[PDB]
Formats: C-alpha cells, structure tokens, sequence
C-alpha cells in the first residue's frame, strides 16, 4: 500500500553518546543514498521549539504536571504533522531525539502521572503510529556531570532521574519487538560496532 520509511527514536541521557551514535547512523545510512531526517522532542518545527523554550524556561511559578503533559504533546502534534509523517511518507528514515517513550519516563516515572493518562493521550495525538525500533541508551544515573543555568528538567534531584533510567528499562521489556537497550556504559567503538550489527536489520525494516 502507501508510502513508508522507517521511525527510529533515540531515549536516555546526554553525555551517554546518543547524539555521536546518531551522526554515524545517519552517515552509514546517507552513504547507501537514503534519505536521513534527523530531529527532537520538543521541538523540530519553528512552533514546536517555542513550545520547548516553554517547557525548559525556569520559572517562579509551579508548571502543572497536566500542562507539561499536555505542552508536551502539543509539540508532538505540530512535530509529527510537519515533521515525522512527510519524512516517512518520503520513505526516509527520520531519527528522532526523544519521543514519547521521554513522556512515559519524565512525565510519568519523574512526575509521577499515571501511564493510563499519557497513554489516553499518545493514541489521542498519534492514533496506532509508534517507533519502528527505539535504541535506548542506558547507563547508571550520572549527576552534575559538565554543568548559562540550569533548565527545568536539570534541575530535577537523583531520585527523578533512576525513575526515568529504570521507566525506560521497563517500557523495553513490555514490548521488546520495537526496543534495543544500548549498553551506553560499554567502550565507545564496542557500542558503534553494535550499530553496525543493526543496520542490516534497519535497511531490512525500510526497504
Ligand atoms: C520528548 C520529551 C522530553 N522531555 C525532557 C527531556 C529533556 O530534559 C528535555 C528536552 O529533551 O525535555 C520530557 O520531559 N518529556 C518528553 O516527552
């Protein structure tokens, strides 16, 4: 039937190689000719990177854990139309920096909202449309690592992040079929040669 491309997420922290790892996937891909959009949530579209200024912005005055959500995915929405669908319905290969997974992680395991409630709002916004493969980078909780100032999710404690690390360990394991969890602790090469293992199955997915 219709056009298709491939959807890759990319989840964890930065300093965890997520972004090199990114750059070397895209290049191993461009360099077979296919088209390689990369991007991140929240954010990607002229107005989705206004509503991230929003999210990150600290402020005096509490955000509600509703309104982030609901921010959240509304950059989604902006992202995915102007963004994700067009690159996909090219055929290309989009890989995005943080999806909704994040949301799960931050929103949920971080803010303590109830997983009913993200994923009420995950079919709401992207009706059965979910990652083809999430790559999660995982490696113990670092704090304080290379630190203008601090934005909203920085200056989160210990406790907010192991809630995040061991959500996205724990949405892995409950559909395995879409993730990868990347040993983001293992050598530098050791980690890339595992991407190198898995481009043959991502060219499998697209083509
Ligand atoms: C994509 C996404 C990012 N974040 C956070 C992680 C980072 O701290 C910041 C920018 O990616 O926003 C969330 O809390 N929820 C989300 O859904």
């Amino acid at each position: 039937n219709a056009m298709t491309g491939l959807f890759v997420t990319l989840e964890g922290p930065e300093g965890a190689g997520k972004s090199t790892n990114r750059d070397y996937l895209a290049e191993r891909l461009r360099e077979r000719g296919i088209e390689v959009q990369l991007t991140r949530e929240p954010g990607g579209t002229p107005l989705a990177e206004r509503i991230r200024e929003l999210l990150l912005a600290p402020s005096d005055e509490p955000m509600a854990a509703d309104t982030e959500l609901l921010l959240m995915f509304a950059a989604r929405a902006q992202h995915l139309a102007g963004v994700i669908r067009p690159a996909l319905a090219r055929g290309a290969v989009v890989l995005c920096d943080r999806f909704t997974d994040a949301t799960y992680a931050y929103q949920g395991g971080g803010r303590g909202l109830p997983e009913a409630r993200i994923a009420a709002l995950e079919s709401f916004v992207q009706g059965d449309l979910r990652p083809d493969l999430t790559l999660v980078f995982d490696l113990p909780v670092e704090i304080g690592l290379a630190r203008g100032r601090l934005d909203r999710f920085e200056q989160e404690d210990r406790r907010f992040f192991e809630a995040v690390r061991q959500t996205y360990l724990q949405r892995a394991a409950q559909a395995p079929e879409r993730y990868q969890v990347l040993d983001a602790g293992l050598p530098l090469a050791e980690v890339q040669a595992g991407l190198d293992r898995l481009l043959p199955n991502l060219l499998e997915r697209l083509n």
